[PDB]
């Protein structure tokens, strides 16, 4: 496990990885080795599993990226790669469009295609996938994760680990709880609590 | 109430204000100045109600955008700005895609991440928000508002102040009446009337 | 019929090519001629019906891209074009977002606003219309067409000539068989075997 100086390691090898991977790149970074539970990924080395974590710090690597895709697994990992003194990068990608009144947390993940508009609040580790919309004055709790192709109007709010599928829409001034899930397509039209599952248009809750 | 010389005067001071300012600030424009019914903005100052309009034209400001939600009323507002002598500006997102052969109106909003496709023609005051898509040969009225991620296919007329809201869809040749509102979410799949209310996948007219 | 040296060659003159064309001149691309079956479109000369190609081989042309929207149509027209010896091009608009792992064939239109992620494959003769997103480690048939607006998960598999409408949307790991439609705004939870289609939220076959 010979690696270069200076790069971004990346916690999680699967699908998102990838995409992340990408997302650096296109900016310019260099993404040093990943960490994965099995013990390459688009030309990156893994190079053990979460153990291999103080290792790689020992060796002058500080940055890094948690590319794990479910949302409570994603915010322990952050505070993991935290107390062993990694700084959480975001991964950006060139084309999405962030505007300058948005206030990002670290560990987000912007993909292609994004528009966040102003005043919107991006808590630390959420995930704003590949052409999702976010409008004006929107709050995105730590760790939640709006899906590719989801959209948010304007004064949303999405709580802590909150899981908005592929394509799920959410009307102005709406709330929507902590650990809740809207499904593929649900265009939610009430305040969501915390822990439920809603699903259709409009997104109903299942028990 | 001392204003620089030469930038945008700004009806409305509300959140698609904000979205406006910022997409005018990303082309290089100044925005000099907010008038509200309620006598700053992302830091621009707020210099009084409507009444307020002839003193800024008498200083030399000449530029002007309605940047109010409200189709009805901002197009009331439109005809007030322009009887006052102020041009209607287009406010563009750097990012937006219009194609070439794309007709535009006046007054016009067109967000980030928006595409516009060959021969469509965009009516005053009509708002494409954020990541919506128009295809080819679309008709888009006077004051209509397709909302954030909204998709006209090809071929679709929308009429006057007509209002799509978040992720409505509308299939390729259909025509929306003046002053109809089809629900977030919604799947236009014929025809609808003027002054209607339609929801649903497919979308149904609400009585 | 006389002709500039050089340009690529268009199979039909529709709603379709009037996008394919914008989207080849954006890229500093000319157009030479239109083959239509109804012997201008944006300022490109109809020069005949297919029975035109060999003499435009002959005067040297030899790119050539098939804007036609019915995908088994399209699919026979690149075959055709291929057999009187010209190469199909691609037709990407600039702004689309193509990740540099993704395996591109032939003759794919890919429109304003795409983006497409990770090792995804997209086959020969594919359309991925405006605003459409592929998530990573997709799979797309030849001669497949994704409607705009609509979104692919990861891990999604897309027959040969399907066809998904304006909106719809297709969770992850999906397989849709050959020949099938997706309806504008279906939501796709589970596979679809070929020739069939499915429409609502969840997508449903209809008989
Ligand atoms: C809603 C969801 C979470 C349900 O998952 P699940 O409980 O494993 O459900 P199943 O696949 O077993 O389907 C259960 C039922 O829900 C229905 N259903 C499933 N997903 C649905 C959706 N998004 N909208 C409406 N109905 C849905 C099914 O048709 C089935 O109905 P039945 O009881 O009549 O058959 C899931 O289908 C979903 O939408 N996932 C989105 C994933 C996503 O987008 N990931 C992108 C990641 S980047
Ligand atoms: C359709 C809409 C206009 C209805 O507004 P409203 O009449 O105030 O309706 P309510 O919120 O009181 O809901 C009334 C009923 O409609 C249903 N409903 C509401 N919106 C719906 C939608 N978009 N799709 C399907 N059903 C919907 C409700 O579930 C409720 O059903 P019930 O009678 O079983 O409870 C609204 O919900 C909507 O979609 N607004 C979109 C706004 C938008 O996107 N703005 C973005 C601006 S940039
Ligand atoms: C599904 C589809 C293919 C059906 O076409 P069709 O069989 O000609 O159907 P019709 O227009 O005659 O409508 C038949 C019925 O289907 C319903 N329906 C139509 N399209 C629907 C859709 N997308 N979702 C749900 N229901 C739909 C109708 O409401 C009607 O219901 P009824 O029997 O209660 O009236 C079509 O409406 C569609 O969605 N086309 C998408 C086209 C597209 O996006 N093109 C973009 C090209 S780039
Ligand atoms: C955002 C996305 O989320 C999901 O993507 P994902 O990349 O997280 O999921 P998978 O492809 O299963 O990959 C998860 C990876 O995460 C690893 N992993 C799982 N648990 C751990 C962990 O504790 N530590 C580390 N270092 N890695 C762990 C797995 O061993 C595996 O390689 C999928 O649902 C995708 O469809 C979706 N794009
Ligand atoms: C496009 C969007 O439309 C709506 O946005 P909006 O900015 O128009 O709405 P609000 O945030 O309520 O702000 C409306 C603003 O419009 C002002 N206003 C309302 N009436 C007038 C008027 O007559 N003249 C002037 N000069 N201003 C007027 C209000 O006093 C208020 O500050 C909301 O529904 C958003 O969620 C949506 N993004
Ligand atoms: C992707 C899109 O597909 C459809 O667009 P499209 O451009 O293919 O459809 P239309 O506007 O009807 O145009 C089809 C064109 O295709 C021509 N055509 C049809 N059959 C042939 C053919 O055999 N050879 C040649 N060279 N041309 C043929 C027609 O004469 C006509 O000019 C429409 O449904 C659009 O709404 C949609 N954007
Ligand atoms: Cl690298
Ligand atoms: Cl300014
Ligand atoms: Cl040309």
């Amino acid at each position: 496990a010979s690696l270069a100086i200076g790069g971004v390691v990346i916690i999680g090898g699967g699908g998102h990885a990838k995409v992340v991977i990408e997302s650096l790149r296109a900016c310019g970074e260099t993404v040093a080795a990943i960490v994965d539970a099995d013990p390459a990924v688009l030309g990156v080395p893994v190079v053990g599993d979460d153990l291999a974590l103080p290792m790689l710090r020992e060796q002058g690597l500080s940055r890094l990226f948690v590319a794990i895709g479910d949302n409570r697994l994603r915010q322990k990992l952050g505070r993991k790669a935290r107390d062993h003194g990694f700084s959480l990068v975001n991964a950006i990608h060139p084309s999405a469009v962030v505007s300058p009144s948005v206030r990002l947390g670290e560990g987000v993940a912007v993909m292609a295609g994004v528009a966040i508009n102003a005043d919107s609040w991006i808590g630390d580790l959420a995930i704003i996938n590949t052409g999702a919309v976010v409008d004006h004055d929107c709050r995105l709790g730590a760790a939640c994760h709006l899906g590719p192709a989801s959209a948010l109007a304007g004064g949303v709010s999405v709580g802590e680990r909150a899981f908005l599928g592929v394509g799920a829409r959410v009307i102005p001034g709406v709330t929507i709880g902590a650990d809740t899930i809207v499904g593929a397509g649900g265009v939610v039209v009430r305040d969501l609590p915390d822990s439920v599952l809603a699903i259709g248009v409009p997104a109903k809750i299942k028990g």
